């Protein structure tokens, strides 16, 4: 429930491990989190894991994402109290899109089901 830009300067590793803990507490798997994070940001799963041993901030992880996936614009709706598509701050908006993907995992979707939700075909 970190809502402000104070989030950007919190350490990546602790913040990301808390996402995983949420999913594991609800019977999901750490690997599913890595998979949806990789999909969203363009980071390889191994890249995400390497960041656990760095002192990079959560904000700087998102600022340096190699390739945001086009289908992420379809990640709409509410999370952490606010409408994702109406978030003005572009960095917070990507962060909240990850929170939405992780919410699906905490709610029992596999990463395959989450990707299938947002990948759009002609």
């Amino acid at each position: 429930n970190a809502m402000s830009q104070k989030l950007y300067n919190m350490k990546f590793a602790a913040v990301y491990l808390a996402l995983i803990a949420k999913v594991e507490r609800k019977g999901g798997k750490a690997e599913s989190v890595h998979q949806v994070t990789s999909w969203l940001t363009g980071y390889e799963v191994s890249d995400v894991l390497a960041c656990l041993d760095r002192d990079v901030t959560y904000g700087d992880f998102f600022r340096q994402a190699p390739y945001y996936v086009p289908e992420r614009i379809a990640i709409t709706g509410k999370i952490c109290g606010v409408r994702i598509e109406e978030i003005d701050d572009p960095l917070m908006q990507e962060i909240r899109r990850l929170d939405k993907l992780v919410d699906w995992l905490a709610k029992g979707k596999t990463s395959q089901q989450v990707l299938e939700k947002y990948e759009k075909h002609k």
